[PDB]
């Protein structure tokens, strides 16, 4: 009746993103975490979500923006935040490292 | 006689993308320069040299090592060369936007 597909639900698929990202910057730096798996949903979403390079920098973007307010309660030193650039240009280079292996030589 | 190909070659191939990399942060901020031009050949020649993301991060790191050097003598403030970190998230995001568009769905 009221069907509201609209991007919105891209949006939702972003959202997700955002929490698996999440999980991302959470688990980089584990021990014995499997971010791999969980970078692995982050970059199939993104391919899967015909996803551009530049939405995961706003979702970046946002969520150092998050983490911001997190270190401010956490009294501890943004430098951790600070280091977080390497996630996101890790984030992206990780999916594009797929996109590369997804290339069967059209020549 | 001495034929001295090795990997060489590819360092020499990363070379260029060095001075042509300079050149990206050099006019990423111009007002007419054709950047894209440079920034084709950046992204050519890194998609050319089956070159890995990696790879661009430390010429990267070194170039914003240079740069570090330079801002220094500049009397400026490393806020600008703090503020690359874009262009380097942009470079990779630009070459790997070509990857995406070199896909002809496999299916």
């Amino acid at each position: 009746a009221m069907a509201r597909m609209s991007p919105a639900d891209k949006r939702k698929l972003l959202d997700e993103l955002r929490s698996i990202y999440r999980t991302i910057v959470l688990e980089y730096f584990n021990t014995d975490a499997k971010v791999n798996e969980r970078i692995d949903e982050f970059v199939s979403k993104a391919f899967f979500a015909d996803i551009s390079v530049s939405q995961v920098l706003e979702i970046h973007v946002e969520l150092m923006d998050t983490f911001s307010k997190q270190l401010k309660l956490e009294g501890r030193s943004e430098d951790i935040l600070l280091d977080y650039r390497l996630t996101l240009i890790d984030v992206i280079a990780h999916l594009c490292e797929m996109y590369r292996r997804s290339i069967p030589r059209e020549v």
